[PDB]
């Protein structure tokens, strides 16, 4: 159990946050969200 999920062609968009992916930029930002969104459960990203 060394080597991750094989796969082909990594997603050009990618969640710099918790570990996610997408294909298209629209998809990516709907996630963000989730990050980029007012609460006390950890550090914003702004
Ligand atoms: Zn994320």
């Amino acid at each position: 159990g060394s080597s991750g999920s094989s796969g082909t062609g990594e997603k050009p968009y990618s969640c710099n946050v918790c570990g996610k992916a997408f294909v298209l930029s629209a998809h990516l930002n709907q996630h963000l969200r989730v990050h980029t969104q007012e609460t006390l459960s950890g550090p914003s990203s702004g």
